[PDB]
């Protein structure tokens, strides 16, 4: 039980033991989307946690310094000065030097799993790039560490079988929240399929479950696009097959992303914002009712 | 020390812990076998529990609750009702649904190392199939949970060089009962080579050592087909390139050797009963002698 | 809390109270070099070991034992009889066997962490070789267990950007050492980034940071050949291209460097002893410092 005191690693939580809480990533609002829309949707994120009854807990790095439960002038700060995006392995040289980053999915849950934060919320997550050699430090996160995340499935530039096919092989749970149908991010449909569920209380069920038979891997649910805002996949693939990848690393999911709200005129922005709010509803929800 | 108390997983052991025992999983008798070869098989296998000194004990999910030596009453009411095919993955989904499921090696081994189960039985494990991204739950759990595990090497439908590649990669210890060939389920030979031992003795001195050094992996004890059993592998390959995959995730394997059956006019599956004889009897002197 | 006692494995450690301790791996003076130049390394690394007041502890197995510092009288009996390559799965056959083993990074760095040493050095790692299903175990362990590693990158023969990405994708931590480009082995030049350490603090400080996170994964202190020693990688790759590869397991990796020798005219194995003296210089400096 008597565990180390840290001297490097210094965690600032601004987050009540006693009161919901949905972990948040920053790569989302500092290398996803436009200043702009990125500090709308922060607000709007907050709004939502108030109007629901939970502790919404942006979680990143300034100056070294894990903050989980950033306000609007810190995140603002990271983007104007800086932040490298950073997934679990890179926390430490971070932390180390002493730099601004952003994290991805693979760094909060790592984070939120050491500080008390069971639910996690994401747009999509990353996966198995095409050509299969590019694989996000997400799946092995997820393979990891165990978590409740809301996504709308993973990012619609990825290798969709191959990541797929590799969620069943390292043994992450996945759910349809009311629909039997992966979702792909900007797009409803996959023509894959899931177990579908109906209610939050479900997922505490599969959950709570988990937690008893030592099954530590994050339980994927999965929260579709609204149809207003979809955009069809097919529709998606061929505007892909247009660019170019002119980069590698973590350059290059921000790179393809910011391609397609170019091509199409801001309709995946839209679509990107949309799902993120859906999400933190549907996070808030299970968070409020998790910590009964 | 202080662990929690199961509200949700509800685990029915009907095994003595005083006696020997051999975990074995459902999905063979279920989903791998048709029904009257598969009780047949069943009560053949209680015979040789029964002669030996060792407890036979299927794993299974009846309605949401895990059963840890199934009765032949039980297996019987699975395939009249139906079962989902389980990895480990998917227990948690079963577990909450209170749905029928029978389990594949993941799962299997997964709950066996929950239950104080060592050593477990099976024909043929899991691997990496044609195409490189399929790849079944059982090498990660094989990767993960510590059991001495019988078989006849990987099932003879999947691709056999990345699935013996990996099998290292992931640091999963193989080796030959009384052969250094690696068998290939159908087959007794696959071309690729693995260390010998030449008795149980020495099966449990390369088990008690890996508990020792803290190694979590299972290890794999390769047991081939009687050789009046067996088909020569590029027989089972020539075959499989003339049948179209119509299917995909959990019901490619069971659809592949239902096919097989079918176009070999039962001889592999009277070879696949042969094996899951045999590899019940080694892995009930296993059990014998681990016992002390 | 009360641990087991060991009777299968017997770890005879002859590291010494009061002094820091760096530990190294067996098989690249049983099968990566000649007997004369590797009798020849292992007198220079004590000689450096001696004056720098670092414990140099060569890690193998003789005859089922495990010892951690391998005398030259040991190390020489060791050639003469013969020694299994073994990597992290086969340590227990090798040890239930009674046979003498020289141990890979994967196995060092396992053997490491049970007895409680931190540094850890090497030439170059495993990886994942051309056609991208051979992967070493190093992946696996790297993945798995906390060090910090010294080499010159990864092995010249592997397919380097799948095992670039790989190491991104499992988590791996990478610093160059007064670098900021991914060494080759015998080569400088990578083109591929990795952040640049200016000194031995700087690696405890991110080693540290990794503790106090629970970062279960090896550090990779990446440190390039000497530029007199250097050659250029499409120079070997030109001639690996020349190499019909006759052999698959662990007989690749010297098949191919042994006939690189053979190409270059001793080339390959003047930089390989180069590195190898300049790798063990630095994980002594940072064995000392770590222990303070
Ligand atoms: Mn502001
Ligand atoms: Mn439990
Ligand atoms: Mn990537
Ligand atoms: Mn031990
Ligand atoms: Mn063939
Ligand atoms: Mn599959
Ligand atoms: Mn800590
Ligand atoms: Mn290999």
């Amino acid at each position: 039980k008597i565990h180390h005191h840290h001297h490097h690693v210094i965690i600032e939580s601004r987050i009540e033991k006693g009161k919901p809480v949905v972990g948040m990533e920053t790569t989302v609002f500092v290398h996803g989307l436009p200043r702009k829309e990125a500090i709308e949707l922060f607000r709007r994120a907050k709004e939502i946690s108030r109007e629901k009854g939970f502790q919404l807990a942006v979680i990143g790095i300034l100056k070294g310094k894990i903050v989980a439960g950033m306000s609007e002038e810190e995140l603002e700060a990271m983007m104007r000065e800086g932040a490298d995006k950073v997934g679990t392995r890179e926390i430490p040289i971070v932390v180390a030097e002493g730099k601004n980053a952003a994290t991805t999915v693979s760094a909060t849950i790592f984070l939120s799993r050491r500080i008390g934060i069971e639910v996690v919320v994401t747009g999509g997550t990353g996966g198995v790039h095409p050509g299969r050699v590019d694989v996000s430090q997400d799946l092995t996160e997820m393979s990891s560490s165990r978590a409740v995340l809301v996504s709308s499935g993973i990012k619609s530039i990825l290798d969709v079988e191959a990541t797929f096919e590799m969620l069943e092989t390292l043994e992450i749970p996945l759910v349809g929240f009311r629909t039997n149908e992966f979702p792909l991010f900007f797009s409803r449909k996959s023509g894959r399929r899931v177990p579908r569920i109906e209610n939050v209380e479900e997922v505490l069920k599969i959950y709570e479950s988990m937690k008893e038979m030592e099954l530590e891997k994050t339980l994927m649910v999965l929260n579709p696009v609204p149809e207003e805002y979809e955009i069809p996949h097919d529709e998606i693939e061929r505007l892909l097959e247009k660019i170019e990848l002119e980069v590698e690393g973590k350059e290059v999911t921000p790179f393809l992303l910011k391609k397609l709200v170019e091509m199409t005129n801001g309709r995946t922005l839209k679509a990107n914002l949309a799902l993120l709010e859906e999400n933190v509803k549907l996070a808030g929800e299970i968070a409020v009712k998790l910590k009964r």
